């Protein structure tokens, strides 16, 4: 458990002593794991691998339960719609900066927020927060990022590819209007 | 062998703590994998992508000698049909009250009883046991579930995707009545 | 080296034994096993992805001088053209008895003998042994195996998938002739 | 991190060995894995995959920066299109008399001199080394390699899939011409 982190961590310093980063840099790369993993480390794909579909639906269901909370997206949505949505999101975590999305690049994700803050700048700057999503228009209309997505604090996002957006809205094709009003 | 159950399990546990699971799902969680894996672990893809064709078909067809018994669908069925079959059979195990499949929703499987009890909803409920599968109607149609599947027992079933259902219909041809009568 | 097989065969009789396969079938993949590794296991994929495109054409090259040495498909032809052909090949081993190729059946690879005797069943038997080919017909017509194939001694075969048959002949396209006359 | 590497060797090694390979083989190989690996080993994919997009494509340009700063190719571009181009580039290393590339030969990427001299053969020979790259030209019109490229001496080089070739210019079309001008 704690000694995966660990040791992975460790062949991390290694790959940096290695490749002779600077010393920022390496403290960047330090509070990343810490924020990110917690001082543990899972092979999450391999667990769930071995569970069945049911019990796949409810950890997700359960570990997003807050972030379901917060957002009006599935406001009083299908229950289904929700868990096909949280199955297919991958959750990552953005440092005070990043840039998360670049303006005039082709999108191939979008992102639900679960906790930070992030600057929309395309004119002047945006802020957005906990349950609000952003990066969705290039996902519906297929043309380049319409402004750039710096992360302003620590951010605990959780993404969506462009093909499993699609693959969701095949199966419920209504709830595409919502997307589509966000950005329209 | 048992190593490594005790072993997986062990980080299974420390996954549900470090999500703070209830207790109730840690147990649930737990019987699942006394069922699924009766206390041993095999890399079994490993294994037998070890062996050759004939080898990987024997084991499938000894595996399953139980479960072709039951099925009618093998009632004089080609032998090299029941193989193509049973090795594209993904083995899966559900407990009491969980959705096999919901109505309504996009199917891309279908299910082979080799033992216990669902309750086929769509009108009033319908009991379906071992050598009867289900969710196969959607694979000819392609259109959506048309009822509901929930498990009533512990239930050890076989899954075929789409694809694989295709493939071997693309192999076995007139096979294809059998399914069509079933759901016809 | 000699440790990674053992331990890796022992978790071959505990998957055996769980699922109480008879003895006569575990004395099968046993032979099995000695005979296609030897004692020895190792990640070769892995290995070899280690390489570089120069050395993993030298080993290939290498590992089957012998087998391309008693090929008249390699007769006079283009060194690249053989080099193309075997790293694309996949090796495996069949025990007397086995059934390779099944008749009427779809077709995704043929065959190149290294070392054993193989029957063609289609009207009488008939012999092929190290050198030959086996298994091209479907591949260049796409129809179904026009014959069935057992195992008569060991064979040390070389597979070909009919994409890497197809990709091979896209590159030496003129290659393809010398597959046609042995089957016209 | 030392003793992945020592281990990994020993393998190779022991698969060397197995295979009866010839002692000067021997040799080249282990000299490959020197000058490739230095010593140290990293499951890098995998501590790339537990890092975001931002961390990941900071780490490329780092790493990549002596590189970059040889290539007229980036001389004044856009500073995402060089991330675009770094991030989907594979390291490689080739020794003395490799042939990298053979001509007639169906071209499936190009490659980018960091450090070593390659002989371009089609005619009298050429010389091309850091900062420069070749085998861009069948990328571009998709016809056979209009030469062949030996390693003169140890070449330290980033290969580019075609695919990825034809996704970084989906993404800066205009950045075309500059592989166009090099070839025409
Ligand atoms: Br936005
Ligand atoms: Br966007
Ligand atoms: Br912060
Ligand atoms: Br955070
Ligand atoms: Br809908
Ligand atoms: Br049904
Ligand atoms: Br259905
Ligand atoms: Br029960
Ligand atoms: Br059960
Ligand atoms: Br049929
Ligand atoms: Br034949
Ligand atoms: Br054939
Ligand atoms: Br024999
Ligand atoms: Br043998
Ligand atoms: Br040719
Ligand atoms: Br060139
Ligand atoms: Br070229
Ligand atoms: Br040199
Ligand atoms: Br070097
Ligand atoms: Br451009």
């Amino acid at each position: 458990s704690r000694r995966q982190y660990q040791e992975k961590y460790k062949q991390v310093e290694q790959y940096m002593s290695f490749h002779k980063l600077p010393a920022d840099f390496r403290q960047k790369i330090h509070d990343y794991y810490e924020h990110r993993y917690q001082g543990k480390m899972f092979d999450e794909d391999s667990i769930l691998g071995e569970l069945n579909g049911p019990l796949r639906e409810e950890i997700v269901n359960f570990n997003c339960r807050k972030l379901v909370a917060s957002m009006p997206l599935f406001a009083n949505a299908d229950p289904n719609f929700v868990t096909a949505m949280l199955t297919k999101l991958k959750f990552e975590v953005f440092q005070p900066g990043d840039y998360i999305i670049r303006e005039g690049t082709i999108g191939k994700k979008m992102y639900f927020i679960q906790h930070g803050v992030v600057s929309v700048l395309t004119n002047k700057e945006m802020k957005l927060s906990d349950g609000s999503y952003f990066g969705e228009i290039c996902l519906l209309t297929r043309g380049r990022r319409t402004a750039s997505v710096r992360a302003d604090t620590y951010c605990r996002l959780y993404s969506l590819s462009v093909d499993n957006f699609n693959e969701v809205l095949e199966e419920y094709p209504m709830m595409r209007r919502a997307f589509e009003t966000v950005a329209i």
